């Protein structure tokens, strides 16, 4: 039970981390295309 | 209960860290576009 609780809290922690990383990557790609399209 | 409290305090810690990282990335992108638009 203790290991399952720790695994669940971890799993949501890395799920939030992965979502944040994906959002950051999307924002970086948007910034890159915005700065590259200008000419 | 202890594991849930630790998970909650961690979760807010990495949420603040991700928000700070996103703000830093936005500031860096703004600085890059400002320094590149000058010609």
């Amino acid at each position: 039970q203790i290991i399952e609780a720790q695994g669940d809290v971890q799993k949501d922690l890395q799920d939030a981390q992965a979502k944040a990383q994906a959002d950051l990557a999307k924002q970086n790609a948007a910034a890159q295309q915005r700065q590259a399209v200008a000419v």
